[PDB]
């Protein structure tokens, strides 16, 4: 299995992450290409560098973007951001040309090693956005309710996450999709306890889950376990963390996942819901703000130029 | 000695911070005294709850706005920020009616504690600046030089940062003056060691102190390192943290001192210099581009109200 994978993408969780967009001046894809080999090394070679605080990091690359940079050759499923509304449950398209995305169990690692990539990437791009991530609580959304429990686990993560001999010239890779969720932290912090865990399907303090039976057609954990047509589970491998401040924050959702339709399907399923108009009532709570496609190769994809 | 100092204005260090400037709305003061009241007290008492990090904070009050929240009666030296001019080297005044400065070693519960803060203030100010500080290195300003090394240390701290005395009513409380410091890190990481090091009058890494017939007049150190008429050092207790990110990063620098004239006798021997004209060349560096004058009083004088 010749290529390999970047360390960032299946990383187990970290106190702290920085996450930047950017965009790509016109006519620089010819500089750009090698000069995105350097950072992708660069984040490598990090993890052990800091290996005493869980460093790790990967760059991608966006849908409408990679055929300026990578013109003969495609990721077989890349495609922008499926957008989706129904009522005021909205989940738009906003894509960007590159997203570096860094994390760490230290602050000042990350703070210095993101200086240190946009001076990598000297005049050809712009930074559009930057945030920074960080663990709430024991792993917290700032619902207050555990985020990350049904995650793919170990060897899981890869089978899961990474593209494999269905792609072979990509194996390696992983499609990546980044929502930005702000919160209406005042609205959902008004709600009942019992009502909290009937949106989500766990209880709050325990992170227990409910029973099938019990599961409230509208609740988060019920529209976004989806099993395919043939029974088997259709599994995703997130990275999301909470981010912001008092102006806004809420949750940096992250998907990765070796197929794009995955995130895609559960995301009809928390919009439109299950067909008797059964919607994820979470959506009640929170908007997303942004919605991005990526592709995330693997380091010896991105190294094979200049 | 009746009067009890906040717990965050001689604080040792700590690994995160969060700074809040708000402006309160009009003719809100009958309300916001004792609003202002709770708050002081929650945060100390949160020194105690989150004892394990290291917690600690203060609220203190713009000189602008004293008189409008506290009409019978004023600290002896209370006046706003001393802005001045020479070249390029500016100190612009940009004054905030309230200032919440929080601290902790771990991040999530500053989050915590902000959010909950804000919501204690009801509609009664508007949140205006938010910043969140952090420890570089080992306790290093962006420069890469150790800052904080020459601080009054235990109680000496007390004995500089605090009203004594001299002002009965206020004992307890502290002279606050806050400068946000913009970097200019490209400009300053193209010095050659030695330059940077004569900049500041230290060694970079062993932070060495330079003897005093080798410390250059125009070096940061000669510069803030003043003596009184009498011949007696005059001190203030930096509470400074690096802040930012990408966009705008740099230096925090927070002055506490139980006199406002120490601040400004070095702040004014930072920008017009010695007399010969030998000014701070640190000042080429980075560029304030705020600067508040507060008083943060003890928790008894906020509390006496409402
Ligand atoms: C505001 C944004 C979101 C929040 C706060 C949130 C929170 C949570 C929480 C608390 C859980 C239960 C703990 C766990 O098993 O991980 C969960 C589960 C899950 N979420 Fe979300 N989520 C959000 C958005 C999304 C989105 C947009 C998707 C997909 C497009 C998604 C997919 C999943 C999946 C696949 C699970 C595991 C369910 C299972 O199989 O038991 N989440 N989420
Ligand atoms: C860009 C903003 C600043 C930076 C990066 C900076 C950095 C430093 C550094 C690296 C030191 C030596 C280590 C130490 O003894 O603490 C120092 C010392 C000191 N600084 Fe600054 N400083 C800044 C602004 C200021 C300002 C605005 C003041 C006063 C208005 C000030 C007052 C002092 C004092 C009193 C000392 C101790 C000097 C001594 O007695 O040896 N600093 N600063
Ligand atoms: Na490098
Ligand atoms: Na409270």
């Amino acid at each position: 299995n010749m290529p390999r994978e970047q360390l960032g993408v299946c990383a187990e969780g970290n106190l702290h992450s920085v996450y930047l967009m950017f965009n790509a001046n016109d006519n620089v894809e010819s500089q750009l290409r090698p000069c995105i080999a350097n950072v992708a090394q660069y984040i490598y070679e990090l993890t052990d560098q800091y290996s005493d605080s869980a460093f790790n990091g990967f760059v991608a690359i966006g849908a409408n973007y990679w055929d300026s940079l990578y013109p003969e050759s495609r990721p077989e499923m890349l495609k922008p951001f499926p957008a989706m509304q129904e009522g005021n449950r909205e989940a738009p398209a906003i894509e960007y040309d590159l997203f570096v995305h860094l994390r760490c169990d230290r602050y000042d690692i990350l703070h210095l090693v993101a200086n240190e990539i946009s001076q990598m990437f000297e005049d050809l791009v712009e930074l559009v956005e930057e945030e920074r991530g960080f663990r709430f609580m024991d792993s917290r959304d700032l619902t207050g309710f555990v985020d990350g429990t049904e995650n793919p686990k170990g060897r899981h993560r890869q089978e899961v996450a990474l593209v494999g001999s269905e792609d072979p010239e990509f194996k390696g890779g992983s499609y990546i999709h980044v929502q930005k969720y702000a919160h209406n932290l005042s609205k959902w912090h008004r709600l009942p306890l019992k009502k909290q865990e009937d949106i989500i399907g766990r209880t709050k303090q325990d992170n227990i889950e409910y029973e099938s039976e019990d599961k409230p057609l509208t609740s988060h954990i019920k529209r976004v376990n989806l099993k395919d047509e043939n029974g088997k589970s259709i599994e995703i491998l997130r990275q999301s963390m909470p981010y912001g401040s008092l102006k806004e924050q809420g949750l940096m959702f992250i998907s990765t996942c070796r197929t794009p339709d995955h995130f895609e399907k559960m995301l009809h399923s928390m919009v439109f819901g299950d067909g008797a108009g059964n919607h994820d009532h979470l959506m009640h709570f929170t908007s997303a703000l942004t919605g991005s496609s990526f592709f995330a190769p693997s380091l010896d994809f991105l190294m094979q130029f200049d």
